[PDB]
């Protein structure tokens, strides 16, 4: 059901959180819009 | 120099974007702060 590809973003996303992503990095991404 | 993780952590970012990332999964990663 579900694309593999929303998985992996969800399952990326997750991981980059744990490993200590900043919230500077969040935020510049949020910028592209 | 740069740590092997933030290299990693950047180049993951990168790469989640141009996939397609949506900004909701930005905005709710942002809310962890």
């Amino acid at each position: 059901l579900v694309s593999k590809l929303s998985q992996l973003q969800t399952e990326l996303m997750a991981a980059l959180l744990e490993s200590g992503l900043s919230k500077e990095a969040l935020i510049q991404a949020l910028g592209e819009w």
